[PDB]
């Protein structure tokens, strides 16, 4: 599924990421849409065998298990499968265990470079919520 901007906006509000950690919603908004232009089912490859999967681009060295992965730590206690979903609260709960680690959002490399330190309230102007 592609979300649009105020359609995810709306979802991740009711799944509990505005001001998750500190971080306002528009954060969030902003990572889905440079990880995977919205697209739940955006996939890309790691160059350690790793794959990277869905609207928040979580890895499966670490998150979530692939079944093709060696050594995947599975984090989230998911199939990466379940991160292609339409639905996105599998990938939102996992997203809330990565952002708990040290470094927080920093964890998106796409959020570091293109949305943190931003206005990022602007991604979630224009939605009812």
């Amino acid at each position: 599924k592609v979300y649009g901007r105020c359609e995810l906006a709306a979802a991740m509000k009711r799944l509990g990421l505005d001001n998750y950690r500190g971080y306002s919603l528009g954060n969030w908004v902003c990572a889905a849409k440079f990880e995977s232009n919205f697209n739940t089912h955006a996939t890309n490859r790691n160059t350690d065998g790793s794959t990277d999967y869905g609207i928040l681009q979580i890895n499966s060295r670490w998150w979530c298990n692939d079944g093709r992965t060696p050594g995947s730590k599975n984090l989230c206690n998911i199939p990466c499968s379940a991160l292609l979903s339409s639905d996105i609260t599998a990938s939102v709960n996992c997203a809330k265990k990565i952002a708990s680690g040290g470094n927080g959002m920093n964890a998106w490399v796409a959020w570091r470079n293109r949305c943190k330190g931003t206005d990022v309230h602007a991604w979630i102007r224009g939605c009812r919520l």
